[PDB]
């Protein structure tokens, strides 16, 4: 198993539904063309995940105010926390590429938002760490997530056109997800 | 000659986020002095194309009833006065993003723009009757179509793909940065 990974088995139903999802996909310009290319992105990234995770960890770890969110109260990084999240983040790369974007997917998107937010942060791994990840950084991270993926998307010999389409699909899907993850952060009724 | 409703540098509130917050947020979006240079270049490329850009942007918003919704009168039809007034301020925002120093005045206006999408100030600037709040989910979503809209225009002055990529990436970073700041009035106090 992947510890803490509970896709399909969340305690809550998401507060957004399939119509909300359709409308949000429209807002990020996501179509059947992106369904095709996000799946291809999975195929390309799957065997590169260790290097992708090393790069992502390098980014977070190089900024004290970001590594902060994985620290124990004494200010030192909690390596068990980092390692447990790494395994779930690795799986998220595959889920983004392979899962149907349906009710189960929406339920887990609500869960991931809850886990960055004070509602559930630190509970999954039973760690003691900072209580909340400020929302400002969830939005900001859309950029470095896409920048991290981009070079890896070129490494299986796909055409420049195909690489660009995979990258754009990844950007749309990341944006879509972060928008959903805002739910527990947003003043009730303003989402 | 004054753009109605455009109050850059003269807003009523100091932003709740400061220049140190901004430094740290720039780090999170990988925005550096290099991007300052490339966003200025993007400005130079985009400036004389703004009418086409605005038509393209309006076309996207107008293409989906649930998006055009945010500019509608109670009868469900677009408020053309509202669209036209916002268009002029959006045109200016393209230039500001490219040309202003991201300093305290800039931060203060980012708080203002957030407040104007939010129920706090929406519809007050133009004194219109429209929908009370733009759901935050769409502000985040729109990071994508903003970048997709700018991309082809960034290539229309003969720059190489490598140069267009640097301008595009700078625009993407700067748009993300701004939407992150605009979340402030939407986010539960203490969670931003
Ligand atoms: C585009 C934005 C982001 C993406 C795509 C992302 C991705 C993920 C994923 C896939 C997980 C595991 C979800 C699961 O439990 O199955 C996770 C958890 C986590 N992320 Fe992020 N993340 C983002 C923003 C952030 C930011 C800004 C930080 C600040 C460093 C951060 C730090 C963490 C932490 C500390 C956890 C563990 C939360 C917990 O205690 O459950 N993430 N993230
Ligand atoms: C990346 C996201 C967005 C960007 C860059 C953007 C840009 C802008 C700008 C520059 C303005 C004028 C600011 C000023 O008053 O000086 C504005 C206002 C406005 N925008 Fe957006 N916008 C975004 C998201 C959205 C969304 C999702 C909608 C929904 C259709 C929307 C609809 C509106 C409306 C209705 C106004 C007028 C608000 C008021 O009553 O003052 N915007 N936007
Ligand atoms: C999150 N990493
Ligand atoms: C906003 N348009």
């Amino acid at each position: 198993k992947i510890p803490g990974y509970t896709y399909g088995e969340t305690e809550n139903r998401a507060p957004f539904n399939l119509e909300d999802l359709k409308l949000l996909k429209e807002a990020v310009m996501f179509t059947a063309e992106d369904e095709e290319y996000i799946q291809k992105a999975g195929e390309v990234l799957e065997d590169q995940v260790e290097e992708i995770l090393d790069t992502w960890a390098g980014f977070v770890g190089s900024h004290p105010h970001l590594l902060y969110y994985f620290t124990s109260p004494d200010g030192t990084p909690n390596e068990k926390y980092l390692a447990a999240v790494r395994k779930r983040f690795s799986r998220w790369i595959l889920d983004t590429s392979n899962r149907s974007y349906d009710q189960a997917w929406l339920d887990y998107q609500y869960e991931i938002g809850l886990r960055h937010h004070r509602t559930k942060k630190n509970q999954t791994d039973n760690v003691e760490s900072v209580p909340n990840i400020g929302y400002r950084y969830l939005v900001a991270f859309i950029y470095p997530i896409t920048a991290t993926m981009k070079p890896f998307l070129a490494r299986k010999g796909h055409t420049p056109e195909e690489v660009e389409k995979m990258y754009q699909a990844w950007f749309k899907a990341t944006t879509l997800q972060v928008a959903l993850w805002s739910y527990p952060y947003v003043k009730y009724g303003d989402f």
